[PDB]
This record gives C-alpha cells, structure tokens and sequence, in this order.
C-alpha cells in the first residue's frame, strides 16, 4: 500500500457487543464516507463464530477487517459457505444415519467407532461452521470453515478430557501456513515451517511488521490489553493514536499526590510520549485529562475531542410512540444498575398503570433483572428483550431511562436523543452531562457515592411520574432533537476530515 491507511485495533467483537466494538463501527462509518483506506484488526482468538459473520452483523464491509490469525494466510476474510456434504469429504465416507438438534448435527459411521458433529449457521440451512471428529468417544480434531476450512484444532484425551496441543491454520489450496502449539490455553509457539515465534508479543510483532507501515499511515489503538508494547513500539514509523473510551481514572482512589488510571490506559498514559494524539469524546474528558497529565506526569501529550458516534439524521417516530413506553439499552452490566431503573418502574406504575419499560442489551445481569421482575409480577410491563438492531426501535418509544454511574459518552444516550428521546439519568460525567439539559430534555437525578437503594428508586420513580404529570413530553422530546443536531454525522466528518489531514501532511 502507498496510500494513507488508518488501521484500528481491538481484542475482539462478538453477537452483542460493547460501545467500543460500536464505536469502530461508528468511525468506519466515517472513515468509507471520507473515502479514506481503513482496517479495523482484532487479536483475540475468535472460533465460536466466524469473524465475518460477526464484524458483517455490527456493520463493516468485509475489505475493512483483519482478524490477526487469518492475516498470515491467503484466505479472505469471508461468510460460512462450505455445506455439511463438503464437511463430511474431510472425513472418511460411509455414513449410516445422522441426529439432528437445532444448529447441532451429528452423522455417524458404519465403522462405530467415529462420527462427526457439524454446527450449522442456520438450523434450517446446510451451511456449516465448524465440524468435530470424534473417535472412540474421544474429540480429536476441529476444523473452521468460511468458503473453505481455514483452521483445524488438534486434541489428545487426558483423564477422559480432550486436550488442545495444536492449531494450524491454512491456504485456500488446504497447505497449512503455520501451527501453534498450545499449553494449558496459552499460544506458546507460532511454527512459521522457516521460522518460529514465542509468545503471542512477537507473533503480534512480526503482525505489525508485516503492515509495512508508512510515516503517513496512521494506527488507532482502541483496546491494548497484552500487546501495547509492541504496538507502541512498531507503530513509532507511522503516527500512533489512543481512543480513550470510558472513565479514565479511579476518583476514589486519587489524591493530590497520586493517581490511579484506569487498567485500560495505564500503560498507554505512562508512555504518553510515544503516543501523537489521544483522542476523548467530550470536551470535560479532554480537560480532566490534560489536567492530570500535568499534575502527575511528566508528559503533556496532544489531546483530541472527537465523539465517539454521530447521527446521520434525525429520526421520526414512523408509526408513532407508544403511550407511557420506557426504554433503556445497554449491556446488562453492574455499572449500569439497570436493577435500580426496574425497582424505579415498579414504583412507579403505582402511579401510572400504563407504564411500560424494555430492556435491550446481553450480559450476566439478566437473571437478577429476571428476578426481580417475577418477584413483583411485573412480566406482563417489563421485559427483556435481548440484544438488537436498534436504529428503528427507539422512537418508537417515549422516553429513555439510565442508571450508568458513569459514561465515557454513552452511544445509546446520542441515539436516544436522535430518535426524540427524553432523558433521565444520574447527574455524573460525562455523557449524561453531554446530553441532559435538566429540565428542558428530561432531568439530571444527584448521585450519592452511599448510593441507597431505597433513594434512587423513589427518585426516578417522582421524575419519571413528574414527566408525564407535569405534561413535558412534547417540550422535551423536542428539545432533545435540538441537542442532537450538535451530534450529526456532517459535522463529525470534518473533524476527522481535519485531523486526517494534520496527519498527513505534518
Ligand atoms: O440491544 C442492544 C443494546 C446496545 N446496542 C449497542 O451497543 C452500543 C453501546 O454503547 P454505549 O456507549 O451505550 O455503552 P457501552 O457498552 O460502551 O458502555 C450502542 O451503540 C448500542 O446501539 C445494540 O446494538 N443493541
Ligand atoms: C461505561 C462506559 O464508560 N462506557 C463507554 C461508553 O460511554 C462509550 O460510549 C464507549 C465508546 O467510546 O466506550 C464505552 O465502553
């Protein structure tokens, strides 16, 4: 490549994932708009699903992503096409029967001894996966398929369990390009044939190496956990950028004296000097920031506010909002609190029966949420409804309630407000200072560090009983459009446009 590239690096994604998986999303978004070369690279081991179908679902184009494993080989980054008829020609023939059981299909053998269980994309389609074979009870080999098998995983029974030793991963034309031989979980050795590698830092090294980076390439560092050193130090040819996504800085553990980062960027700020720009998503985290590099640190490193998401437009209810309808969208996460917003709603459908509130997102919070709802019997006006597209769902709701203590910016607030959304949330940095205007799009709710369960749910159950009693529906909703006219997507390009431009060049 001699064009400018932008290449962005994350541990990985999944079918529900976070903000900061959103956000690449987002940037790539802008990034096709402007026209401008870009890779969005993940280094996590990703098997369960192929990558494609994961990164194709949140929205990149295909020739956007590299998966680390797969980028050593000639196979394309590409949906699941190989059939359960091209599986089985791996294996040796002779099939007598086969069990089916939703996405899992097994086939067994005349010879008693093998079979092989597919794992289907769709339980009523022939697609396949991924496939494991299966001797005398004892897993053998798996193997990974997108137009072709890409990876196969290697085992050997210990005390009856299947134990990982090797992966390798292959050519279109079936040569294997590399093996790494496994110990316990960690990728010990990368046998290239000619040359080997130890350790997942000099695999990831000779990753770096073989982007061939240029002065006016830019990489923008999203999550680093494992592999920043090497991608400070590969990176120092092009220019280097660290996304800040959430808080960044433990307030209780900070003094005058002494700070305590955040995990996720300790390593970035204490080599802030290798790094050209940071880039927050408000102007109150760009502050803070710089204050803090001057107050401790021995750096004072080049700050950028770019947001994290914008609105293409402004989205309309098309068939209107349902009445008293209450949203929140989020991973099911403890710093969400979604429980409090639950026990809120709970309290306050005593006022207003015609309330209802639905729960978007995944996580492990679900069956507290569960709980909670049976425990009150309030199934029938609050649900989970899983992780979804959400473009078309918020204004088709009146107003949206968080419980977050704390957002670096907060997507689904942005989006909530593009769809004429009200807001109610906790007076706390820094994205419901960013999209709450107490009183004219919905209501700031103080927050206690004591944080009493009894007080929050009887404060937003008065707000959310104050919203509809006080008649502010219209007023608000309205004024959170206003607000979103500041996020749009016109403005975003040309500050990304601006600082694509001071990259290059200078
Ligand atoms: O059911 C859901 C719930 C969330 N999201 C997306 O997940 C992202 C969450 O980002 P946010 O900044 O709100 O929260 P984070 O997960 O970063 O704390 C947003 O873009 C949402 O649109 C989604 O697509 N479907
Ligand atoms: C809890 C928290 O701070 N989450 C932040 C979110 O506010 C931000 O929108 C996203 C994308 O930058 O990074 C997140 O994970």
């Amino acid at each position: 490549h001699h064009h400018m590239t932008i290449y962005n690096i994350n541990l990985g994604i999944g079918w529900a994932s976070s903000g900061v998986e959103y956000a690449q999303a987002y940037r790539a978004g802008v990034f096709r708009k402007l026209n401008l070369s870009s890779k969005f690279i993940f280094t996590d081991m990703i098997l369960a699903d192929n990558i494609q179908h994961l990164t194709a679902n949140i929205g990149f184009d295909d020739n956007q992503v590299i998966w680390l494993y797969n980028h050593f080989t000639d196979i394309k980054i590409a949906p699941t096409s190989v059939t359960v008829d091209d599986v089985l020609a791996y294996f040796g023939g002779e099939e007598s029967h086969r069990e089916k059981n939703g996405k899992v299909l097994r086939v067994f053998f005349f010879d008693q001894d093998k079979f092989v269980t597919c794992y289907l994309v769709d339980e009523n389609k022939d697609l396949v996966q991924h496939a494991e074979y299966v001797f005398k009870g004892n897993l053998i080999r798996k193997d990974y398929f997108s137009y072709t098998r890409y990876c196969s995983e290697y085992f050997a029974p210990k005390d009856n369990v299947a134990v990982l030793y090797q992966r390798t991963f292959y050519n279109e034309d079936g040569t294997p390009v590399y093996d790494i031989l496994m110990n316990q979980g960690k990728e010990e050795v990368y046998h290239f044939k000619d040359k080997i590698f130890y350790g997942k830092q000099a695999f990831v090294r000779a990753f770096m190496k073989s982007l061939n980076l240029n002065k006016s390439d830019l990489v923008i560092l999203d999550r680093e956990t494992g592999i920043g050193q090497v991608v400070f130090e590969e990176a120092q040819t092009a220019h280097l950028a660290v996304v800040v996504h959430a808080e960044h800085y433990s307030e209780n553990a900070t003094n005058e004296d002494y700070i305590l980062w955040n995990n996720y960027y300790d390593y970035q700020f204490t080599n802030a000097d290798k790094v050209d720009f940071f880039i927050v998503s408000t102007d109150r985290q760009n502050e803070v920031l710089q204050e803090q590099f001057a107050k401790y640190t021995q750096h004072q490193p080049k700050i950028v506010t770019i947001p994290v998401g914008s609105i293409d437009s402004l989205t309309d209810s098309s068939q209107g909002r349902k009445p008293f309808s209450l949203i929140t969208a989020s991973r099911l996460a403890k710093e969400k609190h979604i429980d409090w917003l639950v026990k809120a709603v709970i309290e306050a459908h005593k006022e207003l029966p015609e309330l209802t509130f639905d729960i978007y997102g995944s996580g492990g919070e679900d069956s507290l949420l569960r709980e909670i709802i049976a425990n009150h019997q309030a199934e029938d006006y609050i649900q989970l409804k899983g992780h979804a597209e959400l473009s078309q769902i918020y204004s088709q709701y009146e107003v949206y309630l968080t419980a977050s203590t704390s957002e670096g910016f907060g997507l689904t607030l942005m989006e909530a407000i593009g769809s004429g959304l009200p807001l109610i949330g906790f007076d706390v940095p820094y994205g419901n200072q960013t999209f709450i205007e107490d009183g004219q799009n919905g209501y700031l709710i103080p927050s206690s560090s004591d944080h009493v369960e009894d007080q929050i749910k009887q404060a937003y159950a008065a707000k959310i009983c104050q919203l509809y009693q006080e008649n502010r529906l219209e007023a608000m909703r309205a004024y959170s459009y206003q607000i979103a006219e500041g996020f749009l997507t016109k403005e975003i390009l040309e500050k990304w446009k601006k600082t694509v431009e001071e990259v290059l060049h200078d």
